[PDB]
């Protein structure tokens, strides 16, 4: 019922203007930053939070979903990095000034980033390089972030960093204004998810201070469980939204006196995608009916569904034949191209079965039966 | 919830005797009529049932996770077709007859199994051979029927026919008592022992109360039946998936080779990890089934090939971490659990059949086709 | 072996300078014609063709190996399709005319290009709407051609087409000169830059001798090029797919996380040992056909097709090993062999098509059969 | 040409009474001797071994072929087991001792079995606890040996030692009136591979010993390279009698109206597996083209061989339904159960694995030209 009128929400939000603004940055390969403001003026984010410090994931699920609906892995992405970091400040931001950048994020007034991976530690955050030290009552921090997505349009950047003074790992935020942001990677795919190499070399006051040392990679792990939650939820629409396109073609296209969708061997191979994409969907819903964001639960079901999206977006790109090849007839290589970015970014398939695997308890009675 | 209810009924009624009936099932190769006759007495079937003419899915999907846990394709398959029997009496059963048959199934006083399939329309059921007409305002019914499970044990099996009064349509559902079959000696099988299958010769004549669904409404009797079916199979895979992921990491925790356990080694680690994180990926997919509240055929049937498919793939691997003991008949139980897995992908309906009911209810995005192209 | 003195010949050819042309080509999105004309001013046709009518499989394929090596689609591609297309004169090219186009083509003088692919009969070439039709003692040709890779360089089109004099079979294959189409602006690709493809207008007429497969045998005339083709495509995978796998190795071993380089982590190791020793087979197999020295149908769509989805997953994972790099356009170039990739389960034959030529050859085994029941 | 003779002598070897004790073999789950004097006295391991101490893989790969054709993993693997005995025997059997066993062998007069795993060390063949002691100008010989095929019907067995006096790892010949043979397994499939504990407490000459210590491994691995050439033959053969009989019953079987072959998706299905063992068979026939018995490319092409062949199988037994899971109905569940041995039996996926990775070559120049 919160939830019922928190879908109309996402209805009325996610308009034809909106479905504009991300055909627009596709064309331009740029992230619009209207979108987190209109979003944000619509009461999304508010709506989605609520009072609440931590997330409902049946929201944090549907408003995945609206993303995913979208097909565009830079658009959905970037507003779900955006809402990842509001969760991070809802959890872990203590101070005043942190509480209002976090209001000004949940309004659409400031657009947060993450800055966590280097060019040395990607997938290993305790292997940071990024300083901070206190000196003059605040903070010193120095270093390069590799992949900081929505950077070239962010207002304050969530950095994960090493304490000089002090496991050691924090968390940071860093206006601006206060950092360099180099110029925008050209990627295999995800055009509008605007991801540029940071350069910091600056001093922020003690109240920037998100996670203090040795509780920067849990803050760091609750915001990249939110994340993947949405990613997955933004692969199980993405998904369905490319079957259906995928249908419409096989029942359309005649080749050797029948429809695909009459050849049997595409038919049924399009019936297993979409039992296992209602399988993840389900699943969505069965992790949602829980109530609470975990960590192994949101690593496991993010890993399954970015190595399903993976083949769905393939499959539906090969029934697509020659047409599928060229960029001015259909848009299948730029889904397939996006859908790549989602056993990497968000955390590698190895990283997150290391966690889900970390969890795993043995059955010492049942083993003693079979033996 | 009444579901903490049917939690903690399930929890009382899966006891340390019901686990050495199953034990002692494998040995034989035998089905236990007792287990049937314990969760009736019980009230397990009851307690599932209420009042209701449709099943609750939730208290289906957590009976399926209690036969799971079993490790037993045998013992938790015959327990679910005596139920899914249930679901077409409940539904379709509207004769004083056919409602009394149905509450000596819920009581575990009456065993009843599905005789659906035969040797020339095994997957197709519209070419059923075996034919219901009318006589002396009763009904003769004639045919054999190839897979029927529990048959042996049986006393009432629910006969898929086709009617010689109507024109092909022509389907109907009868129920025939054991006395008036004539049940065949049961197959040695690949797997699933306890799952005592036989074919049943029937030429017999029965009253017009015995008939549960008329000439053109058969297939949706048995159709819902098998949803109810498919259902239970997935929750049984899900739950069945999950013992052997916990007892393949016991071995994998305490097996040293190369200076390391076996979980020590990434890429069996890793592989268990994938493994474990579909397998409850499952249940949480029949969570959200059972949210819903509702058996739909498609949903049933898709996520059935998927499990099917997925415990196939879990239980392999699972069997080849234990290597050569796993091999061992006498010294791991892995080569059964593979040997009754394998049956997950035809028995209860076969991954094509179970494709081709998901593929007809697709629906096409033209809106998203007209912005692609 | 004549095969050693062809090996040394492509180590000659294949230089320095090949592999410049190769990145320029990829930078500009243009196919360079001077390679065509390189390998043939090196005697790179001559001495794979030599004077014989059918091709040396075992040539055909260390030419494979030589242009996969490249690591580029559109560069391999485009030389095989040209060669393919001399495949297609050397077997069925009768008239004078002919047999010049054919030698000029092995000299690298003229360009050859296949034009077989429409809108409506993509994978179906026996719904060709290009029409052939007896005029003045020559032929009328009109239609349009979908997918012809080179046309914006090639000097003559092997044009497929149905003749209008015959009762559908009908289908023929003509040449064309360059002059005598209207080829259209090329197509912007997924991947496979340099390998210029584009519709191409016709509405012509052309001697009889220009006539390379006369109606009824039009069929076999581009069913034997796509042959050749296919071999090509399956030794160039081979080829590309163990540059990919060598170049991710060093990754591997210099790449450092959790304290351990790539190569160490034990799930990476394994999976790049498997696509390892599938790579190798796939070679050893291309190797084993070419020993049996001819050129088969179906042996081709085999091994095209299981080459094609076997470097779809080596490339895939090798991109996946890179991570975040892996993504970054200006970094690393696995995106691009990933693009190029995507290609070959479509081009060349798609795999539905070439698993339904597989199936049209297999024979049932009914001695074994009866010995099962 | 030696080939050509070769296949015809393997074509009047393999003759009803081989296919008859085979069937029996299969009812009563023990291998028939007979079959390894019936090969011996046709002259096919003399044929095969001519006056050659290496392999000659062509002729290792045909002989593979006409075991695979008799869709028996015990016979096949037994027969196999024995030759790859022999392999050991001809490249380090220096004593007259051992070259008269290795001749006894190579007529059928002595059938020859490996003992070289064992309860603790299966996979692992360096923590072997069998020990070898030099004491009277011969050897001790204590252990246990967990998997031994053929140790029922053997007259010497393999065994795979660790030196007392003295890596460490020997092998060493020891007769069958010298051992405990135990009671033979009851096993998942492979009836007719008569697999027994053997319990060994006995002394040897100094002749039995087959290779010395810190050579033993080197020895093990040759015959096992042997052994993984020709259960990759047998895989192929096997697989293609499968596809075949398969195909026979999906021509003959009709459902919703049509023969299975008709159903597009279940053609189309096999069309991918035939490809894929066709491709096995050619690159079978590419490697004897080297003529080299080679450690890596034999571990190579038997894990890939054992993953394909359990697909075949698997799918092939799918295609009979019901049927396929009666046992008095077809004989498709003991392929199948048969088959899973495939990827243990003979060096596991992960051993095999690690000795293909273990030589593979880096490309730094490429890598260099990639960044």
């Amino acid at each position: 019922s919160d939830l019922d009128d928190f879908r109309g929400l996402l209805a009325k939000a996610f308009d034809e203007r909106v479905v504009a603004w991300t055909a627009e940055a596709e064309a331009q390969e740029r992230f619009p930053r209207q979108l987190i403001e209109h979003l944000g003026v619509c009461g999304v984010f508010d709506a989605k939070w609520a009072t609440d410090a931590r997330p409902d994931v049946g929201k944090l699920v549907e408003l995945a979903f609206a993303l995913g609906q979208l097909a565009s892995a830079g658009i959905g992405v970037g507003v779900s990095l955006h809402d990842s970091a509001i969760a991070i400040l809802r959890r872990f931001g203590k101070s005043d000034y942190l509480r209002d950048i976090c209001d000004q994020a949940i309004r659409g007034a400031a657009v947060l980033c993450i800055g966590a991976s280097e060019e040395s530690g990607g997938s290993d955050l305790q292997i940071v390089e990024t300083e901070i030290r206190s000196r003059d009552g605040g903070f010193e921090v120095r270093g390069v972030k590799k992949f900081v997505s929505l950077s070239p349009i962010a207002d304050h950047i969530m950095v994960v960093a090493r304490s000089v003074d002090h496991g050691n790992v924090a968390v940071v935020a860093v206006p601006a204004a206060q950092v360099s942001v180099q110029t925008p990677y050209r990627k295999v795919g995800a055009g509008p998810l605007d991801t540029a190499a940071v350069c910091i070399d600056t001093w922020v006051p003690a109240d920037a201070l998100v996670a203090r040392a040795g509780t920067g990679l849990a803050a760091i792990s609750w915001g990249l469980a939110h994340e993947r939650m949405s990613i997955a939820g933004q692969i199980a629409a993405s998904c369905q939204r490319a079957i259906g396109i995928t249908l419409a073609r096989m029942m359309s296209r005649r080749q050797f006196g029948q429809t695909l969708f009459e050849h049997q061997a595409l038919r049924l191979r399009m019936a297993d995608l979409q039992a296992r994409v209602d399988l993840l969907r389900y699943a969505l819903h069965g992790i949602a009916e829980q109530g609470r964001l975990e960590l192994r639960t949101a690593a496991a079901v993010k890993v399954t569904a970015a190595r399903l999206g993976e083949e769905v977006i393939s499959e539906c790109m090969h029934i697509f034949g020659g047409a599928g090849y060229l960029v001015d007839e259909t848009t299948l290589g730029k889904w397939w191209r996006d859908m790549k970015l989602a056993r990497v970014g968000g955390g590698t398939d190895e990283v997150l079965w290391e966690l889900v695997a970390a969890g795993m308890t043995p059955d010492h009675d049942g083993y003693a039966a079979v033996v």
